[PDB]
DNA sequence: ACCAGACACACATTC
DNA sequence: GTTGGGATTG
DNA sequence: GAATGTGTGTCTCAATCCCAAC
């Protein structure tokens, strides 16, 4: 209905930030929003379009706007402030990116010009001969189109940064909120600003983002390691991605044949599954004398249920390879493994969604569920528990869960909450409390909660044949663990309504062979007396 | 939940 | 001349 | 064939387009 609803949203930004974080931004930065409200409504417009567009560099043929005037008018108060750049200076990497590909062989016709293989390796290809930068004039004197290139990026992401509480979003939420795909619960304005406590924390996440952004773009370790550091973080969240940065670091340590460096590498980082990344490199590393002294820590004190099945897998070996005995280790009972051979030719349907149209019959019906039913069904009934505002939850409003969720601290700080709905369960009215949880609040972006999947027949069904105790004991679970156990789980689950009882069961071709997210999955059930089952084809 | 988990699929190797 | 991936669009 | 690793392919609103693709 606005043409300049990119705007208005823009200023909605700017906005949030001088109210909230106001002593958080800078002298230099304060001048920017000030003067940003001084230009005109077009030079605010073509500015602000430049940052949402990926690129930085702008050819002007491709900033044509109709909300905008002329291009080139309403670009010179931009111009003037400097925030913008006409003759910038740029590369032979940057300008292939501004430029065509028949373009490029008309300007370097007589300078080494073949028959083109690749628009990326044409740029291996000029890296030795114009290694320096120029501006436009200086390679093409007579192009006829000016480029723009935007000065104040930098600027422009630290307000993205603190409005959000990460870089990952970007200001395409607010339209997609605005149309109406993504629907967020409106949690009050409770912690006003857990965004970040000072400035100090705002450099700290930048600047680790600069090191993956120099990752990526390819730069070797010697030079990234250089300006990170050897102290953890004080930070809690922050810390953990200084980690998590580490352990993609390592990857490619073991991606490609340095398994020295992954492992030490990994050891420094406390990232879940990392202990056990560092094992299995000392183990391709012929190091299996540490590797074992390592796994001990290891099995005197896992990290998790899913670090426990990774060390009945590497003792033995270890432990053999070495002068050791090889400790025995356990195995999973196949638990009303099913078989059937149904031989065709032609169609390619789904394979699961095959096996749903098998085991339909008039007195039961199957869903095609992998770990999506137990989800959402639980993600409703401790809805109203997730979605309270804790002093360092929520500070923006196009969120889709409470930023404290990896943190170990997520059910500590809400121990009680958690416990009050869960009651429900055993208790009674976990029937009434999902469906006023599902009316009132469906639709919308939360975690472990797929609307689009969970249809209203489904529910009622699920209700009735999900027993109380089955519920309390998987949910509990989550809870243990929440990024562990999200996934694993039955592809197809089945309701037998009459003599209420149900039956998950996982379908694989003899092609495959269960994960070990799964497998987890199948024990905890078998452990619990719970009907579920693995069928074959 | 920061180009990711989250399914199958495709290679290798070993008691 | 093809076709399809990805920045762009609201 | 069992159970092991590890390495790929797929995909997040949907309709538009243009530029560089084997
Ligand atoms: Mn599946
Ligand atoms: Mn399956």
């Amino acid at each position: 209905p606005e043409p300049f609803y990119y705007l208005h949203n823009f200023r909605a930004v700017l906005a949030w930030i001088g109210e909230r974080y106001a002593d958080l931004l800078d002298d230099q930065e304060r001048a920017f929003i000030a003067a940003f409200a001084e230009l005109p409504e077009a030079s605010q417009a073509l500015l602000v379009r430049m940052v949402m567009r990926k690129g930085t560099l702008f050819r002007e043929g491709k900033l044509a706007y109709a909300e905008i005037g002329d291009t080139r008018a309403a670009v010179q108060p931009l111009l003037a402030l400097g925030w913008v750049d006409a003759q910038p200076t740029l590369e032979l990497a940057q300008l292939f990116g501004l430029l065509k590909k028949d373009e490029l062989s008309q300007l370097f016709r007589d300078h080494l010009g073949r028959a083109n293989l690749r628009k990326d390796a044409l740029l291996e290809r000029l890296q030795p001969l114009f290694p320096e930068a120029r501006r436009l004039a200086e390679w093409q004197a007579d192009f006829a189109e000016p480029v723009y290139e935007l000065r104040c990026m930098a600027l422009c992401d630290r307000l993205r940064l603190m409005y959000f509480g990460n870089l990952w979003q970007d200001w395409s939420e607010f339209v997609l909120a605005d149309l109406g795909i993504y629907r967020y619960e409106s949690v009050e304005f409770s912690a006003d600003s857990r965004g970040f406590r000072l400035r100090a924390d705002v450099d700290a996440y930048l600047h680790l983002f600069d090191c993956r952004q120099r990752f990526d773009l390819g730069e070797p370790l010697e030079e990234l390691l250089a300006g990170l550091p050897g102290e953890p973080y004080a930070n809690p969240w922050l810390e953990g991605r200084r980690v998590k940065l580490l352990f993609q670091f390592a990857q490619h340590c073991e991606k490609q044949r340095d398994f020295d460096l992954a492992q030490r590498l990994y050891r420094q980082s406390s990232h879940p599954g990392a202990r056990l990344r560092a094992i299995r490199s000392l183990e391709r590393g012929e190091r299996f004398a540490e590797a074992h002294a390592l796994a001990r820590e290891a099995s005197c004190a896992p990290e998790s249920d899913a670090e426990r099945q990774g060390l009945a897998r590497l003792l033995p070996r270890l432990q053999g390879k070495l002068g050791l005995p090889r400790q025995a280790r356990a195995a999973a009972p196949e638990i009303d493994r099913l078989d059937l051979c149904l031989a065709f030719p032609s169609e390619p349907c789904s394979v699961e969604w095959a096996v749903r149209e098998h085991l339909e019959e008039p007195g039961c019906a199957v869903h095609y569920v992998e770990n999506g039913l137990i989800n959402s069904l639980f993600g409703l009934l401790c809805w109203e528990a997730i979605f309270a505002a804790i002093p360092g939850a929520f500070f923006h409003p196009f969120h889709s869960a409470p930023a404290d969720l990896h943190s170990a601290d997520f059910r500590q700080r809400r121990a009680a909450l958690f416990e009050a709905c869960l009651g429900r369960l055993e208790d009674g009215s976990y029937r009434d409390a999902i469906r006023c949880r599902y009316r009132d609040k469906f639709g919308l972006q939360s975690p472990f909660v797929y609307w689009e999947l969970l249809g209203e027949e489904l529910l009622e069904q699920a209700l009735d044949c999900l027993p109380a105790a089955h519920l309390r004991a998987w949910f509990e679970r989550l809870l243990e663990d929440i990024p562990g156990n999200r996934a694993g789980l039955p592809d197809l689950i089945q309701f037998w309504p009459a003599q209420r009882r149900y039956r998950m069961v996982e379908v694989k071709g003899p092609g495959d062979r269960l994960q070990d997210n799964q497998l987890r999955w199948l024990q905890f059930c078998r452990e619990r007396e719970m009907p579920v089952a693995v069928c074959y084809v």
